[PDB]
């Protein structure tokens, strides 16, 4: 939503280390410092990697964030995240989030990270079609069916997962860069038909 009335930042962003990325994000002195809607609307990009935040609550307010670098911190729930329609680039990893619904209506995400969360069930992805990278390495994923629907894929990474079956991707002629290192992978029929691939990693595969 929004902000009628000049607001304390520490008001707005109920995580303290949150509240202090955001000002200095505004170049504002103090979290005690009021913050107007038409300053809300100026940030566009928030750089908090590894800056021990838990809550991302009051990012709601900030409509026009296309690009959210949040790798290392303490999250686990990102429902405040559900109507940044404008979020283009989101990097996660590092943190515990397992509830992908919140994304659902991310509709021009084009790269999503989520490496390192102890994440098993994408089925949530379904969601994002028009995403184009996809980093979901050092996790637990198994089944990667829901893959066969993200057709604009160009970079996917699944390295480091439980993977043996990788025939959902036997479709995403997009790809052009594909990660498959440390994972249960035999057989490899799935790239008979992938034209575009520059990288491809395979290594370490234990079956
Ligand atoms: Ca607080
Ligand atoms: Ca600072």
């Amino acid at each position: 939503e929004t902000i009628t009335v000049s607001t304390p930042i520490k008001q707005i962003f109920p995580d303290d280390a949150f509240a202090e990325t955001i000002k200095d994000n505004l170049k504002k002195k103090s979290v005690t410092d009021a913050v107007t809607q038409n300053e809300l609307n100026s940030i566009d990009q928030i750089i908090a990697n590894n800056s021990d935040i838990k809550s991302v609550q009051g990012i709601q307010y900030l409509p026009n964030v296309t690009k959210l670098f949040l790798n290392g911190n303490k999250l686990t729930d990102i429902k405040p995240l559900t109507n940044l329609k404008n979020l283009g680039w989101l990097f996660l990893d590092e943190n515990k989030i397992k509830d992908l619904s919140s994304l659902k209506d991310l509709k021009k995400l084009k790269s999503l990270s989520l490496e390192h969360n102890g994440i098993s069930d994408i089925n949530g992805l379904v969601h994002l079609p028009q995403l184009e990278s996809l980093y979901l390495g050092n996790n637990k994923i198994t089944d990667i069916t829901v893959l066969s629907r993200l057709t604009k894929l160009d970079t996917l990474s699944l390295e480091d997962n439980q993977i043996s079956d990788i025939v959902p991707l036997a479709g995403l002629t997009k790809l052009q860069n594909l990660y498959l290192s440390k994972n249960h992978i035999s057989d490899l029929r799935a790239l008979a038909g992938l034209k575009n691939l520059d990288v491809l990693e395979l290594f370490s595969q234990e079956c």
